[PDB]
């Protein structure tokens, strides 16, 4: 005998029109029992649940079965496989035939590929033997139920295309466990806070707003951490008290860690009161920081340190970046009642070392949404059909998990081999690319950036709106841009800071004819230069008459960097007429 | 019954941070078992742990058992797996059926690879089935945990693309062991160490520093290489005193390890008293230099004998070179407190057989540092995706193991291919090889050095600095320096 489990039911939420329809065709079977055989009309038989791992399959079959009362008869995957050939087989025709015996009753197959897989990858005898005999059990069902028998077989998979499809056509009923909303995480939050004592300060709603691709298994850990951080309090206070028990004054300690360590061990027996405490907002803040979106394995690139202070002047570009990029993620609400949809992509155009990279990361990092950064070649293989399901794979990782800012990182390689006929695999993979951008899969959150230190050569195709029509042109040639970028350089260095100086270096002449990655290389001249004076001067005093070391720059120093360090790029011509 | 067992705690160092999380995830749940039934609140089921090999893993795990004091329940990769087609399950299920009815517990999975890899990649009906079991005792725990079973699921990998997407989700908690510093080798040193009786003249602060791209299983072997080259002292008086009782003439030999090993056979029962001698700073390099980085099958290439002696003049020259290489590799105090940023590359430019080649390492020689050298297409394949991927390879290599000096001589080849449209392959490699250079990550240590006959046809974009913006010419037109050159 086997009687039902005592599982939470109000656990379970942002379900609504999935559990209605389940509702629907569970109910009327297995409650009013009598109604059914008068009238003699047949109902449901087998339902099949399916989505990702961990989206509440289990539990929800789990729930319908203590919530209805009836008898639960729970079938994993390998629990019915024996050691001898035969006994797998009888086992199976025990389960149906106890189970038609008695009811009603709900029989779940928990993970059902790992029995009845494709018959064709299966090449084992046993295996085509097992799915046969689940075959002849659906049919003695169907059969006997005119009678008073009444069982509804139920039943979980993670993919539906590695099952056979022999049985996918026994089973009739499907239900699509898949991704929450804004409204399901906040129902989700509250079902999981319920055994919990929050405070005033915590509004769930505010958390589920700015949770983006998280899961059911996602939120539930983000409570879990949040419990950890809370009680952080009462791990020092136990230090502290346990320093003045057993002092053992500075033998027990080497390092911090090693320490708390062994003074835990000395302790053994020692029991302690754990007062209950409350949960802030900024706990949870912490928590939501530390946690994983279950797509870490994707090619999560965290955001850097980079901010709008770090790049000299570009306002203009600034702006427009903002109310791009920033204008559709913070303010989703402004976009839907104007009418526009939200942005696809940008292109980044222009002399190299002008901070094109550096952009992209600051504005990513800005709106505090995910960063992935793909140059050059990192996509292709040797094989023949490797690149382009890659490609696929990218965007269906991006497409799981929105906010986030897709940058590629000179295109100048992929996208002109389309206007000349050459290669067979580059032709392949950039028709891809332009399918993924343009045929179906666009629907925001998403937004590609795209650079090239040569905007030239590049297919008009790509250019066109829609895909990356946004062209911005990120050059450098004027003196109030460069006292910014001379000031931002030099504004990381830990007295003297001197600001005469660094407008009069802008100044001169061989200044003018500059950029960014030249005026970076003059002030790591001029540094090497001040070392040199530095070490000479030391080491003469310090060896005829041991003294102080002297880290400060002065201009004699930057005058004769100056004097020697010469341009890199030569003609803007190139770049501005192509 | 499986009883903990009684390893070093304070053998493991340089995993500050990593500790206190384990330590702060582990704790509450195992410990202070009363208050969480109490509370009713969910805590922390799978924990894993990822990095290369030999990182200290399983000794990590050991001991965190041991210093708790908790049930440890050691689960290999292939200790599961059975004979019958059932076997292995029945197995599973008795493990995870033990393990909650028992409390508290760590149960611990060794290299789960091997267990539980991509099941698109395994065509076999058992592995998907034993899958499907770890799964199935998972969820058991998550149901069972709110009356008093107490258990942690500890695991350890090396790989985290091997492993199943599937049972990545069902694991909650990772923790990087990666990579150590200066400060974490210095700890690692002292706590191997501990139980020798060392010299005054040993400075394990100056060894940490002088040891660049070792990990915890090096340093563990550079201890053990000290211990050999000081016992050698030993070896050479019991040559002397064999050869004194059994003196055989000049029969027994033929040559000189021959002789060693037939005098040490004809002895057998003779036990011999051993002093106990200590170590100097002179036999910790010698058994430095005979270690490998672990990482020695690559491109690693042995420093040659060559100084600033065998060069001739060019003294304007070696002074540049020093102030950019052998300034930030032997003094980085220097460097963070003046402000800048160290450096990234060089070219040297100019006619044939001038000592580019022998600067190159000349300079890796004086630095003491490590040196690879890549010369022309040494780099393309027949195939469409190998060239790029061995480029991101070099990078990669380059990274773990710093410092070292990457040369690339006569790059001619490669970078003119960029200004006028030819072929695609090129292309790809010459964008790839830009992007290294100058994009994400690519710290210091690593200091690339261009060298080329042909100054001419070269793309502006390589030249610009952040790159290989110093442009060193080497020439030679001069009497006082030819007289020096002979
Ligand atoms: N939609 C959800 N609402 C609330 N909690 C959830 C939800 N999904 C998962 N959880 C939590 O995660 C756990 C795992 O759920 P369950 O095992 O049913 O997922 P699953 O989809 O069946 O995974 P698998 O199919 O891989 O076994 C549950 O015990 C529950 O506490
Ligand atoms: N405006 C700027 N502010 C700060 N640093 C800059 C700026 N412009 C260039 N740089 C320096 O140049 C380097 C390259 O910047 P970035 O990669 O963004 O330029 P790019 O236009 O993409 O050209 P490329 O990557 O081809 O050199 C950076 O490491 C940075 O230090
Ligand atoms: N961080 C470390 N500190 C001190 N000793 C170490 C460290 N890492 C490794 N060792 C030494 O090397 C040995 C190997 O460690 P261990 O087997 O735990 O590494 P691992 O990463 O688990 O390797 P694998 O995962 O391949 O089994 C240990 O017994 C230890 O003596
Ligand atoms: N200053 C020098 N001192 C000693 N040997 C030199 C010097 N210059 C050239 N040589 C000789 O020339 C040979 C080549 O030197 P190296 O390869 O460094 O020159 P290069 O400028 O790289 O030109 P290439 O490699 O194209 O001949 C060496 O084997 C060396 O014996």
């Amino acid at each position: 005998r086997t009687p039902p489990t005592k599982v939470s039911i109000l656990d379970i939420a942002g379900v609504d029109d999935t559990l209605q329809r389940l509702l629907k065709e569970v109910w009327f079977p297995l409650r009013g029992g009598e109604a059914c055989e008068k009238m003699g009309y047949r109902y449901d038989n087998g339902v099949l649940l399916h989505g990702p791992s961990g989206c509440g399959k289990t539990t929800l079959a789990h729930a319908i079965a203590g919530s209805i009362g009836v008898a639960f008869i729970p079938v994993s995957a390998p629990s019915v496989i024996g050691g001898t050939s035969g006994e797998s087989e009888k086992n199976i025709r025990d389960v149906f035939d106890e189970a038609i015996r008695l009811a009603p009753c709900l029989i779940f197959l928990d993970q059902i590929d790992a029995i009845a897989g494709r018959r064709e990858s299966a090449n084992k005898g046993m295996e085509s033997r097992i799915v046969a005999e689940i075959m002849n059990g659906m049919d003695r069902i169907r059969q006997n139920t005119p009678l008073g028998k009444n069982v509804v077989v139920l039943a979980a998979t993670n993919r539906p295309e590695f099952l056979d499809p022999a049985i996918r056509r026994r089973f009739s009923v499907e239900i699509d466990m898949g991704m929450p909303s804004e409204r399901a995480r906040e129902q989700i939050l509250r079902s999981l806070t319920r055994d919990l004592s929050l405070a005033d300060d915590i509004n769930f709603k505010e958390l589920a707003k700015m949770t983006p691709g998280y899961v059911g298994s996602d939120l539930q850990y983000v409570v879990k951490a949040a419990v950890s951080e809370s009680f952080q309090a009462n791990i020092d206070s136990l230090l502290a008290q346990a320093r003045a028990k057993h002092p053992a004054d500075h033998l027990a300690n080497v390092s911090q860690p090693q320490r708390d360590w062994l003074l835990l061990e000395a302790h053994r027996d020692e029991e302690v009161s754990w007062p209950s405490t409350k949960i802030t907002m900024e706990q949870f803040r912490k928590a939501v920081s530390l946690v994983q979106p279950a797509s870490k394995r994707e090619g999560f690139s965290t955001i850097p340190d980079t901010t709008w202070s770090h790049v000299g002047a570009l306002e203009d570009v600034r702006k427009k970046l903002e109310m791009s990029i920033i204008g559709p993620i913070k303010n989703p609400e402004l976009f839907t009642r104007v009418g526009i949809k939200p942005a696809a992509g940008i292109l980044l155009w222009g002399p190299p070392g002008c901070g094109k990279t550096l952009v992209a990361k600051a504005v990513a990092n800005e709106s505090k949404a995910n960063f992935i950064s793909i140059k050059g070649p990192e996509l292709l293989n040797k094989y023949v059909g490797e690149s382009e399901r890659a490609v696929r794979q990218l965007f269906s990782r991006a497409k799981s998990s929105a906010p986030c800012i897709l940058f590629f990182d000179q295109m100048d390689a992929l996208v002109p081999r389309r206007d000349d006929s050459l290669s067979d695999a580059s032709a392949r993979v950039v028709n891809t690319l332009l399918t993924e951008l343009d045929g179906v899969g666009d629907r925001s959150g998403i937004y590609v950036i795209g650079a090239t230190n040569r905007p030239d050569m590049i297919d008009e195709a790509i250019r066109r709106p829609g895909r990356l029509g946004t062209s911005i042109y990120v050059g450098l040639p004027s003196a109030e841009d460069r006292v910014k970028i001379l000031k931002t350089l030099y504004r990381n260095t830990v007295q003297g800071t001197t600001d005469a100086d660094l407008e009069k270096v802008a100044l001169d002449l061989r200044c003018t004819g500059f950029s960014g990655a030249d005026l970076g290389n003059l002030m790591q001249a001029a540094a090497q230069a001040c070392l040199e004076r530095v070490y000479t001067q030391r080491q003469q005093k310090r060896k005829e008459g041991e003294e102080e070391i002297e880290p400060v720059i002065t201009m004699e120093d930057w005058e004769k960097a100056l004097n020697e360090v010469k341009p890199s790029v030569k003609d803007p011509e190139k770049y501005m007429h192509s």
